[PDB]
């Protein structure tokens, strides 16, 4: 409809893929190469489904910050015959706050789908479903299940991934440029 939801479906449109699991269905964001990123609560195993093809996973790191806390990002190489378009110039350096967000999910259930979250908040610690969590942004909007994996934008830049909500706000956790540096 305007500029924000025009940058948040040019990555959806080149960036994303179906990820099933055990645990379900997840939008899944991929960054550069054969690289993707999905929340560590989809439980990523040897063999995943993407796009409904049997994948094997080359390799899967649950990412944890220098204090050893959950960051609730699963970082991904997928044994696939194509390369994901390099997108980690959108990604920022810091941590921050941020204006006019939007939340991007492409699933079976939730195909094409885009939500202006608007403001997001630094928001820091959190106990998702019991577990600490660091580096966690909250928008006021009340996000359900179908949603995590969903990727968070600005016009301009990816600033992370929908990891949980509390009925009164979503949450989403960080991705930072020095994730992704090979």
């Amino acid at each position: 409809m305007g500029p924000g939801f025009d940058f948040a479906q040019a990555i959806m449109k080149k960036n994303t893929v179906i990820a099933r699991t055990e645990k379900g269905e997840f939008t899944m964001l991929g960054v550069y190469d054969r690289v993707a990123v999905i929340p560590t609560h989809a439980s990523v195993g040897e063999i995943i489904y993407i796009n409904d093809v049997e994948t094997r996973v080359l390799d899967a790191c649950a990412l944890r910050d220098l204090t050893d806390t959950n960051l609730e990002i699963t970082i991904v190489k997928l044994d696939r015959n194509q390369k994901f378009r390099d997108i980690r110039h959108f990604l920022p350096r810091c941590e921050d706050d941020y204006n006019d967000a939007v939340l991007s999910v492409h699933t079976s259930k939730f195909p094409n789908m885009y939500i202006p979250v608007g403001q997001v908040t630094n928001y820091g610690f959190l106990n998702l479903g019991g577990t600490p969590t660091h580096r966690i942004l909250m928008y006021n909007f009340p996000t359900r299940a179908g949603q995590c994996g969903g990727v968070v934008t600005t016009t301009g830049k990816v600033i992370g991934i929908h990891v949980g909500g509390n009925g009164a706000q979503g949450f989403a956790a960080m991705l930072l440029h020095s994730y992704f540096t090979d």
